[PDB]
């Protein structure tokens, strides 16, 4: 069977609560993506357009800085990328973790958390985005369970 990351970023737990059941699930190690300046409340307020991450996610070239690269990446076979939904996006931060680890060769999965937003654009704009990477269809994990995860794992062949 496969060596198993999850890598996910987490700014209110929700998506990190996802995680730990993923990796629980498979067995796989956890990497949180942690960034370089925290993100605070202020940040994260959608209702203002100067906010952290309202600048960000009109900022497609932005690369939020992370703390500490995964430095055993090269060993693992899936890497399960998690995020929470931000403007029917990956926050910036997943394209800095994608553009600073090597990806070649491994099966990448998506997964997410959210307000209601299905993971289906993120997913699109990210297997757009890094095309030479073997991307598998993801699943928006709001509410799931290792029956759930198990069954989308089969279906796309990740074992
Ligand atoms: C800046 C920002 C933008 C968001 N945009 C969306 C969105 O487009 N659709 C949605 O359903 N939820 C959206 N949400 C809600 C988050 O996806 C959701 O609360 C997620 O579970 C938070 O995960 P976390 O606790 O790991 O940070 C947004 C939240 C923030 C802070």
């Amino acid at each position: 069977n496969s060596k198993i990351l999850v890598a996910y970023f987490s700014a209110t737990g929700t998506t990190a609560r996802a995680a730990e059941k993923l990796g629980a699930a498979v067995g796989g190690d956890l990497y949180p993506i942690a960034p370089a300046q925290p993100y605070t409340s202020a940040d994260l307020d959608w209702n203002n357009k100067r906010s952290r991450s309202s600048v960000e996610m009109n900022d497609p070239k932005m690369r939020p800085a992370i703390k500490s690269k995964k430095e055993n990446i090269g060993t693992y076979d899936v890497v399960f990328i998690g995020y929470p939904i931000w403007w029917d996006l990956a926050p910036r931060i997943i394209n800095t973790f994608i553009e600073g680890h090597s990806l070649k060769g491994k099966t990448v999965v998506p997964f997410a958390t959210s307000g209601g937003s299905s993971i289906g654009n993120s997913a699109t704009v990210l297997k757009k985005t890094y095309p030479d990477l073997n991307w598998k269809e993801g699943r928006l994990l709001n509410r799931t369970d290792e029956k759930a995860i198990r069954a989308w794992l089969d279906v796309i062949a990740v074992k």
